[PDB]
């Protein structure tokens, strides 16, 4: 599929069928969306909302969440699990407070330099947040991807992990990325799942190889 039928038809499915209310998508700053990012990497949408309202009432900004004790921290994180993810952000929050006065870094080589924060996370804070021009890489993009594109491989393997950030750069546009971003996680997280994808309710159905050969369970390839 050329790469601007690609964004026009993913942006026109967004405007209709998107999620646009969810608390971090609302007033949005960079401080919210990184946490709110953090949050989710390995826990469900449901889960996190009542975790996410609670940080923000406790911690209104990153200054409060870096001059918080670390225990009260982990307290508050109980029941998310994966807890290094907690002790990376208070460390973040402590570095956006030592060295860049209190606001959020708007560069992405300083938002990378962060604790807990990779490349992928970092265009997503950037892009969200500010409408830089930045595209994004988390398991629910990669699937969509692998297999409108049928991109076999492990991605753990770096060529084709290489493969990968090359096509969602080719397709992430300019105009309209907050909306786009956030629409590609929509589609991996609700439509295009690990089982028995939902093609019909896909705007990616008319180009999409693996919907053609009714072979979504080749992409993205596992682990030999
Ligand atoms: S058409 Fe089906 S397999 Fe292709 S990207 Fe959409 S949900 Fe995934």
């Amino acid at each position: 599929m050329q790469a601007s039928q690609f964004s026009a038809q993913v942006l026109d499915w967004y405007d209709k069928y998107g999620r646009k209310t969810l608390p971090w998508q609302i007033d949005k700053t960079p401080y919210k969306v990184w946490l709110s990012e953090v949050m989710l990497q390995q826990t469900q949408v449901a889960t996190v909302i009542p975790y996410f309202e609670r940080f923000m009432a406790r911690f209104p900004t990153v200054t409060d969440l870096a001059n918080a004790p670390l225990d009260e921290v982990l307290h508050l994180w109980t029941g998310l699990g994966y807890y290094a993810r907690a002790r990376n952000l208070h460390k973040a929050a402590q570095q956006v407070a030592t060295l860049h006065g209190g606001k959020f870094p708007e560069t992405f080589e300083e938002v990378a330099a962060l604790p807990g924060v990779g490349r992928s996370t970092a265009g997503a804070i950037l892009s969200l947040s500010l409408g830089k021009h930045f595209p994004i890489l988390d398991g629910n993009v990669r699937r969509v991807l692998a297999r409108c594109y049928a991109v076999s491989g492990w991605p753990g393997k770096k060529e084709v992990e290489n493969k990968l950030w090359s096509l969602s750069e080719q397709v992430t546009p300019a105009v309209g990325v907050e909306r786009f971003n956030q629409a590609m996680m929509d589609l991996g997280a609700m439509i295009c799942t690990r089982s028995k994808p939902k093609c019909s309710l896909c705007p990616l159905q008319n180009g999409c190889i693996a919907a053609a050969n009714n072979s979504w369970a080749l992409y993205p390839g596992k682990k030999p």
